[PDB]
């Protein structure tokens, strides 16, 4: 019993964190086999950030300009290449702590653990989700760039995010491990703003099923709804549309609790209309959207 | 920017988790040097233990079976002497924490770490954890520099869904016993010094709507706080909040008048750090650590 925001154990990722220095800029790198992956803006000065020409900046660099430090040991850079917004530094030593891993690009609504690092040293681990507007609501300070997001399903680490920047509203933007940004962002100091954010509907419904599994039923009702009527109501509260794929994904939790997805959609509509009335659901006074249907089944 | 419930990196603890089986019972153990620590309920405990032999305890570290060469009981923890020292044993200490203090939990099943979360020792000595059957022996910890301080070992779930356990010397937190009997957590209270620390974290992050021009005496604040089931605020707590008070320019008793108005009037449809409730599971040290980026 109980329901917590749970992160994956970070050990397999801690053994991969290194510090990367280029000129006056220092950030974090991910050392897997003989390659260190880091944001390409490590080659930039703050002056270069408005309109950097990364190809022009990188051709001017030599291997010995990149200072890589793994713990108290200096790694030797023997090559470099740029792949989208990530720099891949070939090193002379393979990481003996390299776990079984994959690079995965996630969709909005998906959750992952973040190992926040500074100077190649892990400082903390927290759980978060890719927002519908492609930002993450992280907890990051200057020097956290290169900190990674991951999932550990079984013994394989799936790296899905690398931190690159903080937007003016305090939210964060980054790329997958192939250097492709999530969202319409660029690694440039230019007028960029996150689009209006919305609530991850399929995740709130999963969390309502978690509340039912944990004994809480106060919010249930005798009503059902059509998917279209639910979406018409949900849009008004800045909730993401619920698709038939989401209804299908909620099938197992619906079968376990005996509450049809559209019946649970009707409790959600009522909660949006009424508020919580001094009550809580799983210790929260707000509707939680950072637990996927998969996370609920795994934890409960 | 941003404020998350953050746990310590769990790596140094993952390398210590093992599975312990005795008869039909399987739970988790903590392998430090040549000793495996686990809840004694895995087996009148001294009468039950005298009947056991070393080979009855099946200890598994990954895909390797460890040989038990001895055993002893210390309070509610069983200490299994093994023939192999853990090469991954980190620098560690066993520490007993106070209510209000926070720690990270590495939840395990079958000696395998499944998750890490951050939590607080409630004033009623329970923890609001997330645990299923088989989680027993999962440990709570903090990290100071490169030293792991083990402070909690999970033993059981109470009827209300909250959890109870011991320090690593086997002493329970709270008035609990490790047996099947009618036990209930006492009425819980809010950790006042922690809510104030989280209000300072909100100010540091740009959330100031709850600030007011007023101040209060410590006595008047405590008279009001005792009415809302909030823990008393001591002069030690006021002293501990000193650094955050100096950084934000808001005196502790000035922040108390804000908390008093929040208790009497409510949040009024507003949120603080994305929450509609007052959060009490961040200590003043956790706030300074997260808002400064201390590493391990
Ligand atoms: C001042 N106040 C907002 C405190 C927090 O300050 C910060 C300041 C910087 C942060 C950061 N770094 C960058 O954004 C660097 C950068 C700049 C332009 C483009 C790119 Cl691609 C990269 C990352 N994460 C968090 C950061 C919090
Ligand atoms: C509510 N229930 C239907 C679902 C959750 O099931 C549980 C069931 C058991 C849980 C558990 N184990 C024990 O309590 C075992 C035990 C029994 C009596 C005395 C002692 Cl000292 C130990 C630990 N942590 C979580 C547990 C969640
Ligand atoms: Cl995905």
């Amino acid at each position: 019993s109980g329901f917590r925001k749970m992160a994956f154990p970070s050990g397999k990722v801690e053994g991969c964190m290194v510090q990367v220095t280029c000129g006056t800029t220092t950030l974090n790198g991910l050392w897997l086999d003989d390659v260190v992956y880091c944001p390409r803006h490590v080659i930039c000065t703050s002056e270069d950030m408005l309109n950097p020409n990364y190809e022009d900046l990188l051709i001017r660099k030599s291997n010995h300009n990149f200072l890589v430090q793994a713990g108290n040991v200096q790694l030797r850079v023997i090559g470099h290449s740029m792949q989208n917004c990530v720099l891949k530094l070939k090193v002379d030593t393979a990481n003996p702590k390299t776990p079984k891993y994959k690079f995965v690009r996630i969709q909005p609504g998906q959750t992952f653990s973040v190992l926040a690092c500074y100077n190649g040293s892990p400082s903390g681990v927290y759980q978060c989700a890719m927002r519908p507007n492609f930002t993450i609501k992280g907890s990051f300070l200057n020097g956290s760039c290169g900190s990674v997001g991951f999932n550990i399903d079984y013994d394989c680490v799936s790296f899905c995010y690398m931190h690159h920047m903080e937007l003016p509203t305090g939210v964060h933007a980054g790329t997958d491990l192939e250097g492709n940004f999530y969202g319409p962002f660029v690694d440039r100091q230019t007028a960029q703003a996150a689009g209006t954010d919305t609530t991850i509907t399929v995740n709130v419904l999963a969390w309502l099923y978690a509340a039912v599994i944990n004994g809480d039923r106060w919010f249930l009702n005798r009503f059902t709804t059509t998917l279209n009527d639910f979406n018409l109501v949900a849009m008004k509260y800045n909730y993401e549309p619920l698709t038939q794929d989401h209804v299908d994904i909620l099938g197992p939790l619906s079968a376990q609790t005996g509450i049809a997805v559209l019946d649970m959609c009707a409790s959600l509509k009522e909660l949006l209309q009424n508020g919580m009335n001094g009550r809580t659901i799983l210790g929260s006074a707000l509707l939680e959207d950072e637990f996927t249907p998969f996370d609920v089944v795994r934890q409960c």
